[PDB]
């Protein structure tokens, strides 16, 4: 059954889409005299039993000037794909570190179907706990060859797709007071194309397929990721399932939701943000990049839209710091 | 059996690698006043029975000046993954079109394990045949809304990984005189990290795993891609298998082999090139980018190395045009 779902996953993943008419894109040309920056990185184990590693990134010139804020980045891949070492994610983290002048933490987490939800969320908490342990023990001085100065009072979680869901789950666990990791303080959450789900479809979900994502593919991720027999209204997929925690009573930190206008997941993401907005006490910014599909910010690093996302995350961080 | 291999593929694909020590990368900063260019693209069916599509790309300002050369780009993915519509490949083709001032043809091809080799090679030939048909029938005028001027006497095949293997297979079929498609003339082949295989391992193949590729992953691709019971010395994997055509007697067009210095596939690629070099009558350039892993040219578009690959392909094209 799982093995059949895996064969079907391969087919859906590489099916792609067909444009109905001709289109135009803008491409940045090679130009000499580019501005450059160095980023130091290394891997270390954060969970010995599961052999889970994270990658630490430090922008070199920026760490000489002041104490760095921390960005914990959770990669996408529908809970089924991805690694911190994949060029796609590594490149994005290099950009996060240099552009935001931040120490970036990029963890692996256990993947479905071998490890169904909530394994990924458990791993995400172990990452934050590992960070707590490093913070209270002067572990930071041993991260790199030289010294590193980190401000654990300014931590931000940036989640891409499945990682955006992970970010929400953390936001709830912290906001409910269930876990508490002083002196680690997560001041804000960035949810980028967050992989939320529902048994019932939104309008965008019934819309045209994307360059890579289709509704069929998204459904398959949930089928492989959710516990056997769960529906897409399970709280690990749907933040507003009938069981899902009453977020009125929870104190969520500021949230930034960023989505492409042409994304299948746009409506659920917008609905998520505006339900939070209305609840009051909740600072939630919703930002929609017109005509963009899922993961535009990392799929097209040279693009104007990708650069704008980085500036907005930076502004968000500055405002809360 | 195939279903088990599929479950194991998922695990290997997202396993990644662990750096033994700290490293440094250079990252291009956001800079205003970037140079830009528009690229028109559209999809069309090239094989109705298999519902196989290709994407056509035209740089707009460049097509006003002269007749465009043609670049047929075959995407990578180990014969198991990929689509012309995937952002990663679409972005690379936008770059090829604009940087090389070329009409780019980017086809899907059938993927394993559902469609084992030589399905992909059959599809590659149907692409070239489709191009022949368009060329002799003034199909080009109906490609886009406006007119397009194409020089079918200057076609180049650019293959990435699995696509590099496809490029080799085409080079042999054309060079042997087995297929002939005047007025389509393929003047040269670019093999980028070509996915060649062998039962016996090279030194690089036994070396450290990469950010994404491992020897285990590569073996799994062959297991899923080759016909049931074939070994990695089958001619569809190993250009110099004991059955593989005697390339001394074949008239190969000029070839450019481009590989990363830190690639698992570097030795087999180098061995391939130097065996051809010695055969005589064969113009083969071998270029190794020190310290780079597989697909550096498309995984890091902003990087210096990626830009240099584009310049070299362009120079290669200019020299042969």
């Amino acid at each position: 059954q799982v093995a059949e779902d895996c064969m079907g996953l391969l087919q859906l993943l590489s099916n792609g889409t067909v444009l109905r008419s001709e289109s135009i894109d803008l491409i940045t040309q090679q130009i000499p005299f580019k501005n450059n920056q160095t980023v130091l990185f290394k891997d270390s184990i954060y969970h010995k039993p599961n052999n889970l590693h994270l990658r630490l990134y430090k922008p070199i010139s920026a760490s000489n000037r002041t104490a760095l804020p921390v960005v914990v980045f959770f990669h996408g891949g529908g809970f089924c794909f991805g690694s911190r070492s994949w060029p796609h994610f590594h490149n994005f983290c290099l950009t996060l570190a240099s552009s935001l002048n931040a120490l970036v933490v990029s963890p692996d987490y256990r993947l479905a179907p071998e490890h169904r939800l909530p394994a990924a969320f458990e791993d995400a908490e172990a990452v934050l706990t590992w960070l707590w342990d490093q913070a209270v023990s002067d572990g930071v001085n041993h991260w790199f060859e030289d010294g590193t100065d980190v401000d654990f009072d300014r931590v931000f979680v940036v989640g891409d797709s499945s990682g955006g869901n992970i970010a929400h789950q953390l936001a709830v666990r912290f906001g409910s007071g269930s876990i508490e990791l002083t002196p680690v303080r997560v001041r804000g959450y960035v949810l980028m194309g967050p992989f939320f789900g529902g048994e019932e479809r939104t309008n965008s979900e019934n819309g045209p397929s994307e360059a890579l994502l289709s509704l069929d593919l998204l459904d398959k991720f949930w089928r492989l990721s959710l516990p056997n027999g769960a529906t897409r209204d399970h709280h690990m997929a749907n933040p507003f399932g009938p069981t899902s925690p009453t977020l009125e009573s929870i104190s969520l930190e500021p949230m930034l939701v960023i989505v492409g206008g042409s994304e299948l997941l746009r409506d659920r993401a917008k609905e998520y943000a505006y339900k939070l907005k209305k609840m009051g006490g909740k600072r939630v910014d919703y930002i929609e990049f017109e005509n963009k599909e899922h993961g535009f910010y990392s799929n097209y690093p040279s693009s104007e839209a990708a650069e704008q996302v980085l500036r907005i995350i930076g502004d968000f961080m500055n405002n809360l710091s």
